[PDB]
């Protein structure tokens, strides 16, 4: 259907590559709240997120969301920890189908808009996953190469 299809997860899950392969094979349009930030700001998202510090970063992600989340039609690659907002989560549910894309620590270490330029101790990754996996999963409608994922993916919204 019409239906926006909303990617949740951490950073390295392949939110904006499964995104933009879902968006194509759909006919979609695709965003990724972090590029939308860097084209509000015209800064790489992880300067606006240094510079701003995490409270305004947040407020900032909240508001470019909010708006995305309205449009019809749309694929969005949301910013990983944007689940943070309990608003947030409430209009990701409502507005759209919520795809988590469960990763492992192992795959967020893995290699290659970016809000840290390198990858943090794996105990600093731990300790995101225990405060963020259960928001992924409190609004998951649907739990997971690009292309068999994004076919994957419309099977189980079929």
């Amino acid at each position: 259907e019409k239906r926006n299809i909303f990617l949740v997860g951490p950073m390295g899950a392949g939110k904006s590559t499964i995104g933009r392969q879902l968006a194509q094979q759909l006919n979609m349009e695709f965003y990724d709240s972090d590029q939308e930030i860097e084209k509000r700001t015209g800064a790489d998202v992880g300067w606006v997120f240094d510079l701003e510090g995490e409270e305004g970063f947040r407020d900032r992600e909240e508001k470019v969301i909010n708006e995305l989340t309205e449009k019809q039609g749309i694929v969005l690659a949301t910013g990983g920890g944007s689940v943070k907002s309990r608003e947030t989560r409430n209009r990701l549910s409502a507005r759209g189908v919520v795809v988590y894309l469960e990763t492992t620590i192992e795959k967020q270490l893995a290699r290659t808009p970016l809000l840290h330029v390198e990858t943090p101790p794996r105990e600093v990754l731990e300790a995101l996953a225990n405060e963020r996996n259960p928001l992924y999963e409190e609004i998951a409608d649907v739990t997971i190469s690009a292309k068999v994922v994004a076919n994957q993916i419309i099977h189980m919204l079929e």
